[PDB]
């Protein structure tokens, strides 16, 4: 039993809800919130910009130190950093950004990072401003993640389309 509320159950391990991931994190304080990161951990817009804003830029300050020490992530890769006021940990995961010409096949590799954590709050990787089809992202999620994932879909219209089209 966990404290996630109001989710529709899609499979044994995947749950979905129309929600603002910032507000969800602030309410649940999950062990792990997933950020839709880029390789530079520059949290400008979309989920990343919103999460970082909610931390009063502390996420960005921590991320800049991480990059200065370690260099950029790989597309499809991840790192674990602090969750600040939102969660115990933030798993920064880089899905491919179609608006940059990156290979959509890397979306499965990106979701594989979730399997290192028993329970996660997360957005659909590569969706939104990353330019992929969210219906495809949900399919890859369900077919790749084996741990318990609670997906927050900000756009209510998109949420209804994902539910109604889910196979
Ligand atoms: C599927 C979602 C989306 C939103 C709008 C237009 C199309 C798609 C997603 C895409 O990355 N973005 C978010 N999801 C959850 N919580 C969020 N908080 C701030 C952003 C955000």
């Amino acid at each position: 039993v966990n404290s996630f509320s109001g989710y529709l159950k899609l499979t044994d391990n995947v749950y979905i809800k129309n929600a603002d991931i910032v507000e969800e994190a602030k309410k649940v304080k999950p062990t792990v919130v997933v950020n839709a990161a880029n390789v530079y951990l520059k949290h400008g817009g979309g989920v990343a910009g919103a999460l970082n804003k909610a931390t009063n830029n502390a996420m960005q300050v921590e991320s800049d130190d991480y990059i200065a020490t370690n260099g950029p992530l790989k597309v499809g890769g991840s790192c674990v950093l602090s969750g600040h006021n939102l969660a115990k940990h933030c798993l920064h995961v880089v899905g491919p950004n179609v608006n940059k010409g990156e290979d959509i096949q890397l979306l499965k590799s990106a979701y594989e990072n979730f399997n290192q954590h028993e329970v996660l709050l997360a957005p659909l990787l590569s969706a939104g401003i990353f330019g992929a089809d969210p219906i495809h992202s949900l399919r890859v999620c369900v077919d790749t993640v084996r741990t318990n994932v609670y997906l927050a879909v900000f756009d209510k219209n998109l949420y209804d389309k994902l539910v109604s089209s889910f196979l």
